[PDB]
């Protein structure tokens, strides 16, 4: 109900995460950056704060899929370790489970592990978008959004 623990190395490398490259809110500048490159939605509607790893989201007024979305980009920093959430959401949505890649896993293979079917990893991939690159270009560390399986009976291919 509150933060949100995510890899520290793993995600974009946006800075020297070998120290924290300068200081606080630049270490943010490049997450909100990154959030802007990438053309995660809402993520102008949030703000983010880094301590050293610890990443800090807020904002107000989006869906919790925006929230999260936001969650996910920041929380998939080379240097951040982890994301507390502290944003509002003014409408209702669905929520997501967050998975984090091991090595030699891939989508299909982590689809499979929260959906119980490897078909659904475009569900994820599409989902982790646009943070994520490609769906086995995933990387050991990459806590990819996963989608809450709305109807377990059918859906699934
Ligand atoms: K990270």
């Amino acid at each position: 109900m509150g933060l949100f623990n995510f890899v520290k190395d793993a995600g974009e490398k946006l800075w020297d995460a070998v120290t924290g490259q300068h200081d606080k809110d630049d270490q943010a500048k490049k997450v909100q950056e990154h959030l802007n490159k990438t053309g995660i939605p809402d993520a102008d509607k949030v703000n983010i704060q880094i301590a050293d790893g610890k990443a800090t989201v807020t904002g107000d007024g989006l869906s919790q899929e925006a929230k999260e979305k936001i969650l996910v980009a920041v929380g998939n920093i080379s240097g951040i370790a982890s994301v507390d959430d502290q944003v509002k959401t003014a409408t209702p949505a669905t929520a997501s489970q967050f998975y984090t890649v091991k090595s030699g896993d891939t989508l299909s293979a982590i689809s499979k592990q929260v959906y119980g079917n490897a078909n659904l990893y475009n569900k994820i991939f599409e989902a982790n978008k646009p943070m994520l690159k490609s769906p086995d270009k995933i990387y050991p560390g990459q806590v990819l959004r996963i989608p809450e399986e709305l109807e377990h009976h059918h859906h699934h291919h």
